[PDB]
């Protein structure tokens, strides 16, 4: 299957180069698997999400995303026209405020309820949580992510809009999940994409037009919007049973467009996340 005038992003995990407007991807879309958003919510009420999405936990007085990063993020995992994984199954959990904030305590408790909250979900292709959130390192925020990963659950973090090495960052710098820096349209390190040798991968991060709430769309910019590529891409190439929770990753990494990125600092991976989709 094919989505003509994709968001570049879709287009660009489809591709071997650059510049490209067309989404291939396989029919099955990810559907049977479940992509856990963590983050400040869905608006499951968007149309884009065609009853697939759901809040599964709130740690604030409402679950409703009112900051639309959480929403955004989403939509870039399994919406109908900007996401990864088109038929996935989303699951909101709102550990962030409508201030795009949230403290560890609050952070490390969402990563344990997926760990838990999955075993109760009916997801026979497996189980991706898309972490679009970041803070300073923390060897606690660290050890959810990791445990939340050895769960099984295949774990995507964001590397951090900082611009710096990003083993300074928790959960970026967990060493057993999925770190994902940012790139822009042009094949470059997006301008704010943290990098180290703790990165596994590179997504389209800069300028990620996805659904935002009010039912409405915006783009915006950040490893925040790399990590949903990625994480939706594992739900993709999980449903499609060419890798697992445990080895979504290095599989994605393995698999990746090697070497297209422009500005990447020395002992920083220049993989791009690719689907490498032939029909």
């Amino acid at each position: 299957a094919a989505q003509t005038n994709a968001p570049w992003g879709l287009a660009r995990i489809s591709s071997t180069s650059p510049g490209t407007s067309t989404y291939y991807y396989d029919e099955s879309a990810g559907q049977g698997s479940c992509v856990y958003v963590i983050d400040t919510g869905i608006e499951a009420s968007h149309p884009e999400f065609e009853g697939r999405a759901q809040m599964v936990k709130t740690y604030y007085y409402s679950s409703r995303d009112g900051n639309g990063h959480g929403t955004h993020c989403a939509g870039t995992v399994g919406s109908r026209t900007y996401g990864v994984a088109k038929k996935t199954q989303l699951f909101g959990v709102k550990v962030l405020d409508d201030n795009g904030s949230g403290q560890y305590s609050t952070i490390i408790a969402g990563m344990d309820f997926v760990a838990s909250d999955k075993n109760n979900r009916n997801c026979p292709k497996g189980v991706v949580a898309s972490l679009s959130l970041g803070g300073g390192y923390s060897s606690s925020v660290n050890s959810a992510a990791a445990r939340l990963q050895s769960s099984g659950v295949m774990v995507a973090v964001a590397a951090g809009n900082n611009n710096a090495d990003a083993r300074n960052y928790s959960p970026a710098s967990e060493p057993s999940v999925c770190t994902v820096g940012a790139s822009d349209r042009y094949d470059r390190r997006s301008s704010f994409s943290n990098y180290g040798s703790v990165l596994d991968i590179f997504g389209p991060g800069t300028s990620i037009l996805s659904t935002w709430i009010g039912g409405s769309t915006r783009s915006i910019s950040g490893t925040s919007m790399a990590t949903p590529h990625v994480a939706g891409l594992a739900a993709y190439l999980m449903t499609l049973g060419k890798t697992t929770a445990a080895s979504a990753c290095r599989y994605i990494a393995d698999t990746a467009n090697k070497g297209d990125l422009s500005n990447i600092p020395f002992g920083t991976v220049n993989l791009l996340a690719y689907n490498n989709y032939q029909a």
